[PDB]
C-alpha cells in the first residue's frame, strides 16, 4: 500500500487510520499533466499520540499471557492526513485479500467524514471498524454501516448538552457556526432541534470550512459583526474552524461567549495565546478521562533508530526538533523529548487515547472469546464456534457485536444495537496559565447523559472565567 | 457481478442505475458466512434509463463523423439505489487502476450513491457524469474532484420552494425529508430561505425507504398532530413510499404537498388510490428533451435477441409476469400490451440526461481526437494520444468541453462541474377519461431571471385537492 506507515508482523492483523497530518497540500490540479500523489502538510502531534496509543495496546497485549497465549497481533497503521482520499487508498490495502475474492479489523478514522467513507467500503467484507473519534450521528445507521462500531458516543447527546447549557444559564438568544461536513451539519441540526424546544432563539446560523475562500470567511465575520448575539455555539473541527478564527482574531472582535463541540474544545490550532483576547473563556465538552499506566513512559521511548516498526518516528522527530536525518540542521540523533513543549506529551488528561487504547482491547477481547470458545455454546450455527488459527473478519464483527468486558478502570464495555458506546462529557472552560502563559483546560462540570431532564448537567460557577482572564 | 450488460470496445464507459428499486432487507445474525443482499422490485423507468445510454453509444458507433478510428464500450451494472451495490460495481470499473479498464462514468441515481461513488473514481481521476444525483454536496471539487452532471443541482428547486410559499403567503409548514445526501441537504437549504422570507416551520422530520413501523408512525402522529396544511418534501419515490401508505392508510386529508422533483412524476407515489391524500401536489420538473430513434429501440428488446443487455431477461419476466425456458413465456408476447414506466410515458426528461451524459464523454473524446499540437489544453499546450488515452485527460476535456446538444443548445459545466437548467411546475390532476393522474403544468421557474422575479405561476391553473378551482 502506501509508502508511509507502521507495520509489523502476526499471526492476526489489526489496520489503523489516524490524521499525523491536519491536511493535504492544496496545490489545486488544474490537471495539466499527470497529477502526482498530493502530499500532507502541517504535523499533527495529537494524532501521533493516538497512534502511539495502539501500539501500545498492541505491545501490552502480546506481553500480556493471559490475553491470547499462543498468538501476536500485528499491525497495519496509515495516516490519513484527515483526508478522504489519503485514507481510501490505505482502506484499499486492507482490503486486498477480501477484494480478489490480511486485515481482521481496523481501529479508525478520526473525522466522522473519512469514517463514513472508510465504512462504506470495509462493510463489503464485513470488516468490522472500531471508531475512537468520529461522533456523527450518521454512523449509527447499521443498514448502511454494518461492520461500524466505535468507542465514543454520538453527537446527538452532545447537542442536546449544548442546548442544556444555554438553558441552564437562562441565556434565550444565540448564534450558530458549523463545519460543512458529516460531523457539523448534524450536529447543529440536532443542536436547532433542541434549541427550539427550549425557546432559546438563534439569530443567525453558518457553516465554514478548511477550504472556505477569503470571500466566504467575510460573509461569515459580517454576519457575527452585525449581530447582537454573544453567545456562538460552533460545531467543528480545529482545521475547520481555524481561517473562520484567524480572520476574528485579525479584526479584533472581542467578548463573545464561545460553545465548543468536543472537536474543537481541546484543539491546539485554536486554543493558542495570541488568540486568546477572542477565544479566551470559551467552554466545551470533553470525553471522560481515562488512564493508561505505563503509557508517558512509552511514548518518551520515541526513536528514528530504535523505534524500526513504526516509520512515523522519522517525521516525528525532524518535526520536534526541527531538523533532518541521515539549510535545515542536520538530528544529533541525541536530543531530549522533554526540552520541546508539544502536544505529544504535554497533556494532562488522555481522552481520545483512552478510546483508541480500548478501541483496541475491543478486538482484542472479543478474539480472547473465540479462544476460549467451548463448542456448543458458541455464537455461530448449532452453537458452533469460530476458529482462531483461521478467523474471518466477520467472525470478530460477531464476537464485537456481542462483547461485555470490564476495562481498566473498572468498566463494563458493551456496544449497543447500533454500534455505539455510551458515555459522559466533561465541561471545560479556556484559562490562561499565568506559570505559562499558555491556556488552560479547566473542569468546570460534567454532563451525565442518562439522568432526569433537569439533572443531567452539573457545573461550578464559581470556576468559570467568561473572558478568560483571572 | 452477474446481473449486468456489457459489449467489448476500443474505449469502455462505465454506467451505474438502479433496475431495482431496492434490497431485501433481510437483518444478518452473521451465525453463518453472510450471502448477498437480493434486489426487489423491478425499476422499469430505471431499465428505460440504462436503455438511453446503450443507444446513445450505439448511435454514436454508427456516426462517422462522430470518433471514426474507435468504437465505444459498456460495462454497465445495477445499484439497486444501494451505496453497496454501487461500490461492488465500482471497485471493479476501478480494478486496473488500483492494481497500480474503464475511461468515465455515467451515474448514479440517488446523490448517495453517487457520493459514496465519487469518493473512489476521484482517486483514479475517473471522470464521472450523473444524469440524477442533485445533492449540492456534490458541487464541492475538493472532496469531488471527477464528478460532473447533466442535472442542476437543487440549491434554486429549493429556493423555489420557498418562492412559491411567499407568493401564497402561507406561513407556519412543515418538513420532511428522505435521510441522506439528497434530502438533508435540500431541505437545509429551502430552511435558510425561508429564513431570509420569515416563513415559519413547525416540524421537520426524516424518512427513508427502511425505515421501521415505529418510525413512520412517529412521522403521522406528527404531521396528525399539527396544525400545518402546506407539507414541503424533499425525497426519491422509494424513501417517500412508506409513509405514504401510512398516511393513506390513516385518511388524512386536505394537505397541501410541494414535492421535490425526484417524486414529483413518481408512480410510486402517483397512484389513484393515494389522490385523496396526495392529490394536488405541486412540484418541479426537469426540462423536456428529445431523442429522434429512441421510442423505436425501446420496443426491439428482446430475451433472445438482445445478447449484450443481460437484464432483458428479467425485464421481460417481470413485464408479463412468467417464467424463462408462474407460467412459462412464448417469447412472442408484445410489450406494447401491457402499461409499464418503460414505455408508458410523454416526456424524456432524466433519460435524455443520461443520453447527454454519455453525448459528453464523446464530445470530449472527439476533441481529443482533433486536438491541434499547441492550442491544446494540457503541457506546453500539448495533446493526448487517444490511442492511448488517460481517463484524467477526458476529466480535463470534460471540465472545458461546450458543445450542441440536438435540441441546439450549448451544454458546458461550470467550475463546479454543474449545469444550469429551467424546471416546469406542475400540479396533479385526475384524468376524466382515465381515472389516471396527470402533471399538468402550471408554472415555471426561471433560473436567469433576477431574485423575486424567478417564479412564474398561473393561479387558474391550479385544482387544489387534484379538483377545486374554489380557492381558501
Ligand atoms: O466525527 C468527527 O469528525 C469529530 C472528529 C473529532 C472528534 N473529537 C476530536 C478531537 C480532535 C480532533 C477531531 C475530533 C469527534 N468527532
Ligand atoms: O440526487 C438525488 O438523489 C436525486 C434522485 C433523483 C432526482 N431526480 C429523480 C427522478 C427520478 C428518481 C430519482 C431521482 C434528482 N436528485
Ligand atoms: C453588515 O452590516 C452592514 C450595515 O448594517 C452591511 O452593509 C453589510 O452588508 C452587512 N453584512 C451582512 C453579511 O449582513
Ligand atoms: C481589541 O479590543 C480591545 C478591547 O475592546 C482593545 O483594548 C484593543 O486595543 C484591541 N486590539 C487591537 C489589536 O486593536
Ligand atoms: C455485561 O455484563 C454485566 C455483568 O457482568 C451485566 O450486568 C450486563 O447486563 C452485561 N451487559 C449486557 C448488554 O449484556
Ligand atoms: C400526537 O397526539 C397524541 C394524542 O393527542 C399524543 O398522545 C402523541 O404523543 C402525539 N405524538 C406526537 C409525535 O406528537
Ligand atoms: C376519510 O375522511 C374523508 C372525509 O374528510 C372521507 O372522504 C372518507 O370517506 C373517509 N374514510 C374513512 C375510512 O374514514
Ligand atoms: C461556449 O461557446 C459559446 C460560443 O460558441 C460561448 O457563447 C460560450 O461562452 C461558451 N461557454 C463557456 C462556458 O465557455
Ligand atoms: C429559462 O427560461 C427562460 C424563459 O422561459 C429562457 O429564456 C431561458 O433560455 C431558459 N433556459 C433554459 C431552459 O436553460
Ligand atoms: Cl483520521
Ligand atoms: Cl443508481
Ligand atoms: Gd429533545
Ligand atoms: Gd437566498
Ligand atoms: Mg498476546
Ligand atoms: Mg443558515
Ligand atoms: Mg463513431
Amino acid at each position: 500500500g502506501p509508502d508511509q506507515r507502521a507495520q509489523k508482523k502476526g499471526d492476526i492483523i489489526l489496520g489503523g487510520l489516524f490524521p499525523i497530518h491536519f491536511g493535504v497540500a492544496a496545490k489545486d490540479q488544474d490537471l495539466k499533466s499527470r497529477p502526482e500523489s498530493v502530499e500532507c502538510i502541517r504535523y499533527n502531534f495529537r494524532g501521533f499520540r493516538w497512534l502511539q496509543a495502539m501500539i501500545f495496546a498492541i505491545e501490552e497485549i502480546n506481553s500480556s499471557p493471559a490475553l491470547l497465549p499462543n498468538l501476536t497481533l500485528g499491525y497495519r497503521i496509515f495516516d490519513t492526513c484527515n483526508t478522504v482520499s489519503k485514507a481510501l487508498e490505505a482502506t484499499l490495502s486492507f482490503v486486498a485479500q477480501n477484494k480478489i475474492d490480511s486485515t481482521i479489523a481496523v481501529v479508525g478514522a478520526t473525522g466522522s467524514g473519512v469514517s463514513t467513507a472508510v465504512a462504506n467500503l470495509l462493510g463489503l467484507f464485513y470488516i468490522p471498524q472500531v471508531s475512537y473519534a468520529s461522533s456523527s450521528r450518521l454512523l449509527s445507521n447499521k443498514n448502511q454501516f454494518k461492520s461500524f462500531l466505535r468507542t465514543i458516543p454520538n453527537d446527538e447527546h452532545q447537542a442536546t448538552a449544548m442546548a442544556d447549557i444555554i438553558e441552564y444559564f437562562r441565556w434565550n438568544w444565540v448564534g450558530t457556526i458549523a463545519a460543512d461536513d458529516d460531523y457539523g451539519r448534524p450536529g447543529i441540526e440536532k443542536f436547532r432541534e433542541e434549541a427550539e424546544e427550549r425557546d432559546i432563539c438563534i439569530d443567525f446560523s453558518e457553516l465554514i470550512s478548511q477550504y472556505s475562500d477569503e470571500e466566504e470567511i467575510q460573509h461569515v465575520v459580517e454576519v457575527i459583526q452585525n449581530s447582537t448575539a454573544k453567545v456562538i455555539v460552533v460545531f467543528s473541527s480545529g482545521p475547520d474552524l481555524e481561517p473562520l478564527i484567524k480572520e476574528i482574531v485579525r479584526r479584533n472582535i472581542t467578548g463573545k461567549i464561545w460553545l465548543a463541540s468536543e472537536a474543537w474544545a481541546s484543539s491546539s490550532l485554536i486554543a493558542m495565546p495570541q488568540y486568546f483576547h477572542v477565544v479566551g473563556g470559551t467552554i466545551g465538552f470533553a470525553l471522560k478521562a481515562g488512564q493508561i499506566p505505563g503509557f508517558r513512559e512509552f511514548l518518551k521511548k520515541v526513536h528514528p533508530r530504535k523505534s524500526v516498526h513504526n516509520g512515523f518516528a522519522k517525521e516525528f522527530w525532524e518535526e520536534t526538533f526541527n531538523c533532518h536525518l541521515q539549510f535545515r540542521p542536520l538530528c544529533t540523533g541525541d536530543e531530549n523529548i522533554s526540552s520541546v513543549e508539544t502536544p505529544y506529551i504535554d497533556y494532562t488528561h488522555l481522552r481520545i487515547s483512552y478510546n483508541v487504547y480500548l478501541a483496541v482491547y475491543s478486538i482484542a477481547h472479543a478474539l480472547q472469546d473465540i479462544y476460549t470458545c467451548l463448542p456448543g455454546r458458541g455464537l455461530f450455527t448449532n452453537g458452533s464456534c469460530a476458529d482462531i488459527k483461521k478467523v474471518e473478519a466477520w467472525q470478530v464483527l460477531k464476537h464485537l457485536r456481542h462483547l461485555n468486558f470490564t476495562n481498566n478502570m473498572g468498566e463494563q464495555v458493551t456496544f449497543d444495537e447500533c454500534g455505539d458506546l455510551v458515555g459522559n462529557y466533561s465541561i471545560i472552560n479556556w484559562h490562561l496559565s499565568p506559570e505559562d502563559g499558555s491556556i488552560v483546560f479547566k473542569e468546570v462540570g460534567y454532563y451525565n447523559v442518562y439522568a432526569k431532564k433537569g439533572e443531567r448537567l452539573f457545573i461550578n460557577e464559581e470556576k468559570i472565567l467568561w473572558s478568560g482572564f483571572s
